[PDB]
């Protein structure tokens, strides 16, 4: 799905986070990659779930340069995730490149939180 287009304005706390990783310029074009392909699909983070979410992102744009392994994950026990959650995740995964394609499943988990389905 296409992202919306928006000017995105981080919370401190997010921007606190990004300006600590090895990349703020790469952590912050995510990050807004991120709220907008949500947003196109109607999924709004609140301001404490897009800090998780960030830590997250940071961490799997790292691995991406890193080569760091995937963590382990058990795609079973995400059975029940909804598909547009799994699909986005996809999507971002995808997009970053360099990562493993089960890197999905932990991070479907941030979209589905958003959209109160856990």
């Amino acid at each position: 799905m296409t992202p919306l287009d928006a000017n995105v304005e981080l919370p401190t706390e997010v921007k606190a986070m990004i300006e600590q990783s090895s990349d703020a310029q790469a952590a912050t074009a995510l990050v807004n990659y991120v709220i907008k392909l949500a947003a196109a699909a109607e999924i709004h983070f609140t301001d404490l779930q897009l800090q998780v979410l960030t830590n997250h992102l940071i961490e799997m744009l790292g691995r991406s340069k890193s080569g760091e392994q995937l963590p382990a994950v058990d795609p079973t026990m995400f059975a029940e995730v909804s598909q547009k959650s799994l699909d986005l995740a996809d999507q971002v995964v995808q997009h970053i490149g360099h990562l493993e394609v089960a890197e999905k499943y932990v991070l479907s988990i941030h979209f589905e939180a958003a959209q109160d389905k856990i």
